[PDB]
């Protein structure tokens, strides 16, 4: 919207720790709106999905996806909706990818996010239905 | 965005009717997002601010208003919910300025809009409390 | 939709009763589907707008409007709602002038009515702000 | 209803890729009505059977047969879900042959979706009873 | 259905007392059927509308329209429904004819019983819109 | 009541097809009442008793007695309702005895429908509690 | 029943005050039951009935009605019920007469508890429809 | 009661067959209340503890046991809940005995049952904890 | 209890003054119980029916009067919750008097309050019947 | 309070038998107040502690507990509660030594309690996390 | 707490407009704690309680005490939340000494505010009794 | 905030009992707000987690992350909900590492504590999501 410009954040966190670049995005004032708050998180989820992280990431990107559902932004700003459930989704296959454990009770989080995905933009998710 | 990018609309009202104003926004090809509707919607409320309207404007404003509410829009787009709470309050204000039978009915609606004006912008809203 | 035409009813609510004219169209055929259901019953409110019945007509468009409501039939078959909300508009507005002992008690349904056939269609509605 | 003759789209998946068929339809336009956008969704759904997609038939499908059930479109527009809720069958029971381990996950559904089937029409719905 | 078929609690009504009159219905053959007792208790309701009685004609069918309403009876059984309703219409009317004080509280409920009657047989109720 | 004597669906079903029988009671119709509907739908499900079809019956009866529990008809015509949960246990304790996997997959809710025949007419009910 | 069987309270009102003949009551010994505590409390309320006390008597009667309203009472043990009712309403009926300043404001509670007098029994009621 | 004294109801079940006792016992001649009925059906699961039946019992005092629950029977008549509890714990016991595959199922039902026994007399229930 | 023997409170009051009191009484050494903490609020109530104060005693009773409806202490410690009732009744009886325009605004808690100590100990209550 | 002073029913239980013990408390004045009860109640469980009985406790316990949760009495009365609380964690690790099989479903329950004890007094409680 | 120590905030009031004073103040920079913002918030409804304004502070006021009875703030930090519904008491009294027409309206607010005030600091609020 | 400078406590646990540093802080005296209580009751999960101790830590901890998510504390002072949830975190790890039995079960409590600790504080928390 204005607020998500920062590939700065991203050097940052390649110059300094990953803890210094949230620390930033934190930092960065005058946040007043829950729009620029949300896109700042998003931000925040972007630049852990860089390097490691990823636990991290899915765990902001959790979060997003709530306040997403919550406040029904797939009506207005549905591509931030689509990026937030793809990037989950994303994630969540490698999480599964490692460890056969937890991909039964991952199933039904990934199954809904595609769902989802589908909902939102269909042309754009049918490619991600096969695996 | 780009709905809201219609000034030629406004054109239309004064060069046809006022029915010809809102079928042409009606007609025009064409919304999807549940979002651009409701812009274009607000464009609706816009022009019938124009000439006479106004019963017209305080229906299509309480419908724009209510659907904010719903969807939480004071936080995300606040000046968009701002523009519409103010405009309902000057003509509620107005039709209970017209004729006193009705100053008592929407005295709490006027409260309730004026509270939700101050919660968005409370120095924009200081001067909407004395009339 | 496909048992919507049918004039010969409105003869019949002539030459006959309003009763034979009514009973006619219960009868009438193998009628099964919630939707013939719903068209019959208009018929019913339109052929009671004929003569003298109004108050039957009124009850009959209330029915509708209800029903309406709860199928959320603003969305498929608009134009149907439309013709209930502006017919049962039209009547309540005549029994508003007869009496102004009730015109108190219906100003809310028939603001709520304008406000429904706003939503439905702006442009359509726009002529019936000012009575 | 009126945009629902559309076998053009079902052309371009076989020119183009599926993508290209599902984004043709995305952008109709001047898609409005809730019916429009419900019909062209199943017209999506549709041309998923046509080639491999399946999953995302079973996902668009899913999506259209949740909606009928909230608007209640089983008693206005029965033949509609008939067709979602019989396609779904269908490429449930698909899916429960290609393997048997989610057989016994999908068996609840499958019969849910054949008593709404009986439901609807009983006769229709008599050949599908036995698999 | 079978214990409906008593015309003589009539005649002991108009020889002994009415509260002889329902002493003897509320005493008759071990019957538990809740449909027996509704119908038992119809005869009671019908009994109080021959001689002054009114208000405790009223009281009984209030009561029987209260456990129709509960039990869906419109559906199965109308024509009993309608009576009660029409009967209880009569009354009220009646009741709203020998002081005006109530006129204005029993219009409420006279308006309702009408939207009942008219849901339940529209012809037959059209005579009864006009008082 | 007066539709539920048609011996002669029990013929075209051996004559012709199964679904022509069920098609038939549907065509004939010429049905209205919530009453007339579900009459006619328990001629469908005792036809469909008579070849084969038994889960189409089995649907077809749980349908019926789902009717029957929100319209709370073990009061108002309760034989029939026995009749109802009667021909659903028999049809499942058939089920049972073959593949008697479910069968204790089956037990609870044929322990309903003994419990629910006990409390219509435990006299009537007693030789079936002994399989 | 046994409890029921005091009047030795009676007789403590008469000697010693109304207060010593309540202190008796309530020092059991020893009551356990709900039955036996409510049954007390009837008693309480019928030797409130003696001398002057009337609104003590009225507030017993009150408690007690709304607790058999709750244990659905009117069903087990309705002569009970019967007399607390008629006893509420009596004395209902004498406070009405007292100051007419009241008697708009217990109109509804007396018409409730002849409606509740009628539906336990119409024919014992039935004399107290007329005051 | 009144309508308990009955131990020629026992004779009928051993001379005739189980239903010409409980078919005996449906022969009223004057029901009424919901405690005459209550007790009547009492009287049924204590003949159906006389010879096999057991299943029927069970259902029969199931079916008590739930009605004296709203009724909240515990409180006013406790020493017939308990009889109905003790019963109903004591054929369960016996179902659990017969096959240790639904004793599993059963213990939730039979914990709560005599939970209840020892709320209502603990001296009495005691006993019952040890099987 | 034991915090409770505070007449060296009631002193402090007529010595300093009010707010040095109840100040006072805030103080005290370690307190911890929520019982310790409405005693010490009942001393404050107590302290505030000394002087003029009123207002403040009966907006201390009512808060402690709620404190004890949630805390259901009408069961443990009645004598408590008596007092407070009593004390409440008092104190609006005489705001009663004082002017007539709250006289029937006060009415429904009044009546609420005998209700309450009547419940609590009728023998008790029944003096405080006539005011 | 004043009815909890009973070593004598530990008496009565190791003479007599363990109902004869029970059965004495069952019959002891003034049995009125629910904290009597309660109390009286506790004496129960807790002779029911000194020979076997233990699953008796256990049931006189859980009923304690509940009442306790119900009437906030952690808050008015926290020795009895933790007591009660206490007592109940002391025989369900008894129950779960005797058999690991229920060791697994009596761990939620006796976690929840340790928590309940943890948060009436911390210190008193310490000592119990280790078993 | 930190970011409170801002008596500048209400020289620019003088100084400039009454707006520009509360813009600053929204300027912040670059606050998010969300207790500042509350913290924040209670300036602006200080600095709008020095000219005029008034009106906005009571809106001001409403918001920060609705925020503070959801966050639970009379425990935590109750020296802030006696500070507003004080400032509302003060402000709602002025408001009602200036026309009687909602000294009627606000009389309910007025009272809860007390009981609320009394209830974090009767001392202090004691004062407050008489206006 | 005042009554947190407490490390002599900790010195009690090390000289006497781990009950006696407990029963010291219990015994401040006295603490009279529920934000003195809460930091309290800090200190004890503090001091638990010195030596051995863990389980009761564990339960002091849950209580206060409970106590802090209802008054909605993560928004008013989250430094200390942070240390609360790191700490509830920390020792939940520790037990997932002694048993790997507990871990699956332990796994949703420490997902749900990092994600509320990442809603906190990400660039905190970022380095407490690999263990």
């Amino acid at each position: 919207a204005a607020l998500s410009l920062e590939p700065e954040a991203l050097q940052i966190a390649d110059n300094e720790g990953t803890e210094a670049a949230l620390s930033w995005l934190q930092a960065r004032p005058g946040i007043q709106s829950d729009r620029s708050n949300w896109l700042l998180r998003l931000l925040m989820a972007r630049v852990a999905e860089q390097t490691g992280k990823n636990d991290l990431a899915l765990h902001l990107l959790a979060e997003l996806d709530e306040r997403a559902t919550r406040l029904t932004l797939s009506q207005w700003e549905p591509e931030l909706v689509f990026e937030v459930k793809a990037r989950r989704l994303k994630l969540l296959r490698m999480k599964s990818a490692k460890t056969e454990s937890d991909r039964v009770r991952l199933q039904p989080d990934m199954e809904h996010l595609l769902a989802g995905l589908i909902a939102i933009d269909a042309a754009r998710a049918a490619v991600l239905c096969n695996s």
